[PDB]
């Protein structure tokens, strides 16, 4: 076990699915890119702070790239259009049992869920109504 | 379309889930809550705006109850030793199709699929290693 | 499920019973309005806040106009020759269960029922004594 | 007349009512009490006076106790986590004839109807939507 | 019972129909955005707010984009190469009852009804003749 | 060839029709209003003009009339009680083909469809809620 492991990040059914490989802990900061260049690649980082004396803080960060080629001075380099970003902050008491924990996973996943009111609304560039 | 309705945050499988409905709207904020006393509801919050001239910002928040040795309907004090809260903030470039709205819902989804490092981690009170 | 709908205020039982209907919503604030014109409208509208980290805190109103045509310049308006105002407040815990915030409506429908001595002071010009 | 009798405030149809009888009426303000400590007590009182010269306002204020896992007669601190407080302040015209107070009377009680919005939101713990 | 929602901006036949979506109600201003890349999205906001002390006033605003691909550098982006748009004030006294609303809702689509003056010189780039 | 004519600002049914006439076409601005005593008639009017270099700018008018009566020291007068003034500028860029500005004309008329959220607010005396 060490849970520094690759993932697929986006699963695309078998076919151009994102996986997501490690790549740096330089700093505490446990970090994953894809298998692009650094100009192009998907990010994840993820870094575990105890915060308060009784609070412990997971920050983890996701980076979407638009892939693109562009030309700059004549020449063509592999670049992203535009990123978008996904941050979050979780903070969880000291007293949460690894039961309390999982049940945090639950939630999140929960609330991504296919169909679920929030993931839909992101995905229809809507808001919730 | 209308997004705003009830959805299981925590599938226990059938039995023990944990729906969270309908519960505020004040400012265009959609807000759900669990059955329960606002100390100890599940909530979670959404909402979107145009953070600058280019990305538009969705910002959905989770407050989860600490379970484990909890007492049903009791005044828990303090607060901060019986609440996990979860803060995501998605900011998505105006130029974003639905398509690639599609996409980072996937792409969130992957993080925290179960055997995934990031939800392994939390829920095992851990960093990565 | 929308808990935003309209309702009668005053029951004259079928006959000339004032209802009033969703009107607004902005800043946070639902409003009701009866079916006059602005100027001779009954009003209610209600808000909720976290007051303190611990509580909650309702805020209810309700604008009951005595009608009349006025003449201004020679010509006749709408008018309200004069409004009660009915403000009230309700603080609760944070820790309140549903069951427990039943009693506190059931407090207050038993404190205005028909007979009960602060309904049958109002409706006499009366103190209570 | 005599308002100042005891009345039920909590009908729990027959069995397990919430009676609160006159205990005080220092300074004209009519205080009713429930069979139980201070600290536990549903409490109500109501006074009158003239507000200003065109009005007179009623204020009455009602104490809740939080009953989920209240131990009856022990010492339950923070007051605050085990208290609800009402204030109501109702301002009439003194042009308002008793047929005036009655519809007020009514417009109140319509407010608070089992089923509408109001009474509903706070039921469940919640805010409109 | 809810107005803020999803509703038809264009019938053009009864497939290329554009369609506007709630999205955000931040202060008052209530906002509806058709879906894909907000860059190339209609957009609808209403608000209403009391102008003076006899008057309410609405303030509509529609933006009407053209689609168009902005290519710079080889890199595509999904653009609205420009945007007409409406902006209406509609100033109502608080003495119109609803009867008088709808008469004012009338001449405004009366004003704008297919064949009439000023909805086909504007259909046109034309002035009046 | 001409559109500075005669049409149907309100059908309110087929009888109690308001039409406005024709009035005066004085520098640039077309005006129309309904018969009878102008004190108690409809106004409409229209301007276009090059607000920029590359954009027209249409300014519309309207003006409703609530009839009625002033008598002052027993002199009647035919009034307006009051009147709601609606106001609307639409700017077009001077690259709008007839297409788009057809386009932009059902994208006016269906955001005052009958049913819609902005005309039934307002028909109303409504926000958006």
């Amino acid at each position: 076990a060490s849970n520094f492991t690759q993932f697929v990040l986006v699963d695309n059914g078998g076919t151009g699915d994102v996986t997501v490989a490690p790549s740096n802990f330089a700093n505490g900061v446990a970090e994953w890119i894809s298998s692009n260049s650094r100009s192009q690649a998907y990010k994840v980082t993820c870094s575990v702070r105890q915060s308060s004396a009784q609070n412990r803080k997971y920050t983890i960060k996701v980076e979407v790239p638009k892939v693109a080629t562009q030309t700059v001075g004549g020449v063509e380099l592999p670049v992203a259009a535009w990123r978008s970003y996904l941050n979050m902050e979780l903070t969880i008491p000291i007293f949460a049992t690894n039961s309390d924990c999982e049940l945090i996973v639950k939630a999140m996943q929960g609330l991504l869920k296919d169909g679920n009111p929030i993931p839909s609304a992101i995905a229809a560039n809507s808001g919730i109504y």
